[PDB]
């Protein structure tokens, strides 16, 4: 299923959060 486009999201949003 859409197990792979809402990876780089979830990554992305841990990353402005202290990277």
């Amino acid at each position: 299923d859409i197990f792979g486009a809402i990876w780089p999201l979830a990554l992305g949003a841990l990353k402005n959060l202290i990277k």
